[PDB]
């Protein structure tokens, strides 16, 4: 009554949504939404503060980002640093946060039982954080490492370069991430106490009038309402005026500019930008969504289609980009072919010709109506989100929409306002444009460097006579509006559940040609289906040349199918087609109504495909770069890759693929396809709103189309080989070493192979991984500050398993190696002394994690699909393994550690991948390792495991 100041009438929800909701506004100022899902397996909460990096003090970059790392490391009520992240891992929860221009968003999940405890430790973040002084000095490295990781990333360099080329006076130009220089080194010199400024900032800006909160749990709406006022009405209201940025960072002198930028990767893009007013207030019209939908269209007669036909671009992104309260952007972005790079002036002329077509036709109401009705259906039949992401998302939009309209806001449109559409289109003119070109061909032709990333670039005014030519853009007869979307689903009838329906997928077809798994959706009752198909052919991956052609084949298919499939995707019917090391994979997801039509179109195109010579030469060139560009990926992911290579029977390197790519010629590909298609086996999972006989009907048309157009015949049982994992010797230690030529950081992966997956070995590892998970992050990242990325947990490949550690660091790996090793003895000593109640707490956290129910169809499909592709077929895996997990004693875990994982275990199987940077508590003594010189020699030098036996 007293701490609450207003109560949500009905929160308009989707008719299918079975959770219940209540909006609140506390006397506080805080806007709240509560979600009662009596069935939820995990409770969650999020809090969004409408302040962010855009409000960082000019002389301390990344203060608010640094503040958000800091809130995690202890408060008054709970003073031990990791009490937060520890509580969560012992009760099956996880937590995370992000910082943007105007928001700082914090969120967690946890067992539906331990919501009150978890929410308490979370609420403290906003009442009285410690900002411990020693914790300040450590966690600044984490932020510094977070930046280090991005320095060599092209998307970030570009992100910050935009800001470095607008008004320097505007808060837009601020460096939002911060690093050790700005957060520590600069301020110590300038005589600034950072902890003070952290505290000064928290109190000045972390005010309740600027906070939204979302809590979801099993507890009822009354219980929850009490729980939040208990914990949050005690937050002070300093009545902080919400920052507004009415002036655009792009003024008169910032338009008609051209930017020539050197990338890190070999990529060619064109970025076209128009400054615009904050469209946020017109949300129910979305004039920007309407113009983006058209400019961004990929169907017949679209801007993309003509630009692709000219052979200039491959992909196009168009529409409205957020800025802040008071300013926004409209963008049209394209990648460029070699030809395209030479023809930028023309590409842009085409852009303006398409905009001209829109001017000369004026707003199309049927288009708006089509988008409204699609949204209507989308919203009606939306999948039940996971709590963590849902609370977070909502907590964010509570700042933009009255409490009743939050669930519908970012979905439903209402008034077609043709006048605003005209108002926005009017801003998309040549005199209003900033143009940026990214290409390796500007290497050493640039004369500017951007401070924070070191991005090489050049700034030119666009010649007036060029602006003038674009202003006179006439009508190009190749640009038509889209036609009515004929993929819109109309039939949403959920078919009655069948008499012979199974809880798990039943094997309903078992020929030499087809293995079909089927389950009629029994949990969700949405008019959708997931249709998955693995096709096996030995010719898919027989050698690098063939691997290359497999890839290109499917890439060219999707390219030619794209015009057709775009409309389908917009209507919530999508597909996924890609080559695998055993063949191809295809999945059709979405509304079941028109699924047959698209699927058959795909198999038809697949089996009768006619290559276009120009498309072939263009995609090939892009794949060439794509392969080369791996050198500019991150050390930690180089490490992961190298080891994937070392540990798999057959694996082709990127160099091997790159070299063999020069030999893929047009005819050699035409020949390849019928060869690939002639002998197949198809394993499938069809899962959703379909009957067991519509399923058989699906398989039959898939087969029938293949037999009929590609003369496909069955494979032999003996041809269906899976790959084995390299089998490491007891007491052996191997190191493969390589350098990353792009990042000045190192990566590492450490792998302790245990044994073949079996209920027992599976759960020994999974329990240990659980017990060590949290301490691992806290010791190596939080205490020792080795790097922003520190990972651990299970590794599962080709039926085998083991423990892994991934670290990316400033330190060299030979060192990171001893520190992980140092951590391991510590976890032993810490399990010896570990209390019997702490043990069951963990066993329980694994339990809830594994027995976590799927929220949507796809999560369920993925669980079964994992079981099918891995050829283990254990669909009731969770139950038996969790049931077996519970019987596990504390000394089982110790026996298992002692025998497999310990430094002097009789059966220790260690491989390490050390990726060196661009320029290169007591730890135990380690053996001299055997240094892998050759990946092939190494693989040949030892045995290969069996393959798993199919349950
Ligand atoms: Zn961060």
């Amino acid at each position: 009554n007293p701490a609450i100041k207003r109560i949500g009438n009905h929160i308009t929800k989707s008719p299918e949504d079975k959770r219940e909701y209540r909006g609140l506004e506390l006397a506080n100022g805080i806007k709240v939404l509560l979600i009662s899902d009596p069935t939820t397996d995990k409770s969650s909460a999020a809090l969004d503060v409408h302040i962010g990096s855009l409000s960082d003090p000019p002389n301390i970059a990344g203060l608010s980002h640094f503040l958000q790392h800091m809130l995690f490391l202890g408060t008054k009520k709970y003073p031990k640093e990791n009490e937060y992240s520890q509580f969560l891992s012992e009760h099956a929860g996880s937590s995370n946060a992000f910082t943007s221009g105007e928001h700082t968003n914090y969120y967690f999940d946890v067992s539906h039982e331990h919501l009150e405890g978890a929410l308490d430790r979370f609420a403290q973040f906003f009442l009285s954080p410690l900002f411990d002084e020693s914790a300040k000095d450590r966690e600044v490295n984490a932020v510094d490492s977070e930046h280090e990781k991005n320095v060599m990333n092209d998307a970030w360099r570009l992100f910050q370069l935009e800001k470095a080329t607008g008004n320097p006076k505007h808060p837009f130009s601020k460096f939002g991430t911060g690093n050790k220089y700005t957060l520590e080194t600069r301020p110590n010199q300038e005589g600034i106490d950072v902890r003070q400024e952290l505290l000064k900032f928290h109190s000045a800006y972390y005010s309740s009038n600027l906070m939204a909160v979302v809590v979801l749990g099993r507890e009822s709406l009354d219980d929850l309402t009490n729980l939040v006022v208990k914990l949050f009405s005690e937050v002070e209201n300093k009545n902080v005026p919400l920052p507004e940025f009415p002036e655009h960072p792009f003024q008169e002198e910032h338009l008609k500019q051209l930017y020539k930028i050197v990338p890190i990767k070999d990529i060619r893009n064109l970025y076209v930008t128009f400054p615009i007013p904050d469209l946020q207030k017109y949300y129910k019209s979305n004039p920007g969504h309407y113009l983006g939908h058209l400019i961004g269209h990929e169907g017949p007669g679209s801007l993309l289609s003509e630009l692709k036909s000219k052979g200039w671009v491959n992909t196009l992104v168009g529409g409205q980009k957020e800025g802040a309260r008071g300013f926004m952007f409209f963008i049209i972005n394209v990648d460029l072919t070699e030809e395209g790079l030479l023809h930028v002036e023309d590409i842009i002329l085409h852009m303006f010709q398409y905009i001209q077509k829109l001017r000369a036709e004026g707003p199309q109401e049927w288009v708006f109506q089509e988008l409204k009705d699609l949204n209507a259906v989308a919203f009606r039949f939306k999948d039940k989100e996971r709590p963590r992401g849902y609370t977070s998302k909502i907590a964010g939009i509570l700042h933009y929409y009255p409490l009743e309209e939050v669930l519908t806001a970012e979905y439903l449109l209402e008034e077609f306002r043709p006048d605003l559409i005209e108002m926005v289109l009017d801003k998309l003119r040549p005199e209003n444009v900033r143009v940026a070109i990214v290409s390796k061909s500007f290497e050493g032709k640039t004369d500017r460097t951007e401070e924070w990333y070191g991005t090489q670039y050049k700034q030119e005014a666009i010649p007036d006579e060029v602006i003038k030519k674009w202003q006179n853009a006439d009508l190009n007869g190749k640009f038509k509006l889209p036609t009515k979307n004929e993929f819109i689903p109309t039939n949403f009838e959920i078919l009655p559940l069948e008499k012979e329906a199974t809880p798990y997928p039943a094997l309903i077809k078992d020929t030499a040609m087809s293995k079909l798994w089927f389950k009629q959706d029994d949990k969700f009752f949405l008019p959708k289906a997931n249709l998955n198909f693995e096709f096996f052919s030995p010719f898919a991956y027989v050698d690098p040349l063939h691997s290359n052609m497999a890839y290109l084949y499917l890439e060219l298919l999707k390219d030619s199918l794209n015009e057709y499939a775009y409309a389908a995707e917009l209507a919530g019917l999508s597909y996924d087609l890609q080559n695998t090391i055993y063949g191809m994979y295809l999945s059709v997801k979405g509304y079941n109504d028109k699924q047959p039509i698209l699927l058959k179109k795909i198999i038809e195109k697949m089996a009768t495909f006619e290559i276009d010579e120009k498309r072939f030469e263009i995609i090939k060139e892009a794949y060439m770069r794509s392969l080369n560009n791996f050198r500019a990926e991150q050390p930690h992911q180089h490490a992961m890759y190298y080891l994937r290579l070392l540990m798999t029977e057959v694996a082709w390197t990127k160099d091997e693929l790159k070299e063999a790519l020069d030999d893929v010629t047009l005819p050699r590909l035409k020949a390849f396809i019928p060869q690939l298609l002639s002998r197949l086996h198809i394993e499938a999972l069809l899962h959703g709103n379909i009957t067991k006989q519509a399923a058989l009907g699906i398989m039959q048309m898939v087969e029938d189309t293949l037999i009929e157009h590609a003369h496909t015949k069955p494979l032999l049982p003996s041809q269906l080989v899976r790959y084995r994992e390299v089998q490491l010797p007891d007491r052996g230690w191997f190191v493969y070493q390589q350098r990353n030529e792009v990042h000045n950081n190192s990566g590492i992966e450490i792998y302790y192979q245990t044994d073949m997956q079996s209920t027992s070995e599976n759960m020994f590892l999974e329990l240990f991984a659980q017990i060590i998970s949290e301490p691992a992050f806290n010791t190596l990242r939080t205490k020792e500050q080795l790097g922003y990325i520190v990972f651990s947990g299970p590794r599962r490949a080709n039926g085998i398993q083991g423990l892994r550690f991934i670290i990316q660091s400033e330190k060299p790996p030979h060192y990171l190696e001893s520190r992980v090793e140092a951590f391991l003895i510590t976890m032993e000593k810490s399990i010896e002394d570990m209390t019997e109640e702490a043990f069951q707490k963990h066993i329980q956290a694994l339990a809830i994690r594994r027995l976590d129910k799927p929220k949507k169809l796809s999560a369920e499909s993925a669980k079964y699909w994992g079981e099918i592709i891995s050829q283990q077929y254990n669909f009731d895996r969770d139950n038996t393994e969790v049931a077996y997990l519970k019987t596990l004693t504390k000394e089982d875990i110790i026996k298992f550690y002692k025998e497999m994982l310990a430094v002097d275990a009789p059966r220790r199987h260690k491989v390490s991948v050390h990726v060196l940077a661009r320029e290169m508590s007591q730890a135990p003594a380690l053996p001299q390792p055997e240094v892998i010189q050759n990946m092939t020699e190494f693989k040949r030098g030892l045995p290969l495991f069996p393959l798993v036996k199919p349950h």
